C-alpha cells in the first residue's frame, strides 16, 4: 500500500509573496504526481505566508524533488524540507535542521570504509568520526557521519533500522 502521507510531504518555506496554489503546483509536478498542493495564508488579508507545502504520491518522488534543488519558484529560491516525523517533545512541529548523524552499536570492528559505504547512497560525506577512548585509543563503538546537505540526515533518521557492518545500529540527529 501507500507510504505514510507525512513522509510524502515538503515543506516549502521562502515563498514569494506572489506564489500561488497553481504556481506552486505547476513547479513541484515536474518531479512527481501531487497530491496536495497549498500556499499557506493570513486568514483575513489572505497575504501569503511565504511558505505552503506539496505532498507527492511516492516517496521516491520527494526524493526527486529534492535532488533537483536548488529549486527557483516564482523567481525566488525557495527552502524545501521534509516533514518531521519524530519531533522533539519540547519544540513539536519544528524542523532540527542538522547535517551530521550519531550512529551507535557498531562496536569495536567497525571501520570508516562501512559507514562510507552505506551512508554515502545517503548523501554526500564530508567527514566521519569513529570515536575512540582518549585514555586507550579503543573504539567506544560509535560515530558520526558528517553530510554536505540535511535532506541526507532527514532520509537516515526517518528509516527504521540501519544495518551497517552486520550491527543493527541507532542513527540519530546530532547537534
Ligand atoms: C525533529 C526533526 O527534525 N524531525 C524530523 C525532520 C525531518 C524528517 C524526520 C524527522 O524526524
Amino acid at each position: 500500500p501507500k507510504e505514510p502521507e507525512q513522509l510524502r510531504k515538503l515543506f516549502i518555506g521562502g515563498l514569494s509573496f506572489e506564489t500561488t496554489d497553481e504556481s506552486l503546483r505547476s513547479h513541484f509536478e515536474q518531479w512527481g504526481t501531487l497530491t496536495d498542493c497549498v500556499v499557506m495564508r493570513d486568514p483575513n488579508t489572505k497575504r501569503s505566508r511565504g511558505f505552503g507545502f506539496v505532498t507527492y504520491a511516492t516517496v521516491e518522488e520527494v526524493d526527486a524533488a529534492m535532488n533537483a534543488r536548488p529549486h527557483k519558484v516564482d523567481g525566488r529560491v525557495v527552502e524545501p524540507k521534509r516533514a518531521v516525523s519524530r519531533e522533539d517533545s519540547q519544540r513539536p512541529g519544528a524542523h532540527l535542521t542538522v547535517k551530521k548523524i550519531f550512529v551507535g552499536g557498531i562496536k569495536e570492528d567497525t571501520e570508516e570504509h562501512h559507514l562510507r559505504d552505506y551512508f554515502e547512497q545517503y548523501g554526500k560525506i564530508e567527514v566521519i568520526e569513529i570515536m575512540t577512548d582518549r585514555g586507550s585509543g579503543k573504539k567506544r563503538g560509535f560515530a558520526f557521519v558528517t553530510f554536505d546537505d540535511h535532506d541526507s540526515v532527514d532520509k537516515i533518521v526517518i528509516q527504521k533500522y540501519h544495518t551497517v557492518n552486520g550491527h543493527n545500529c541507532e542513527v540519530r540527529k546530532a547537534l
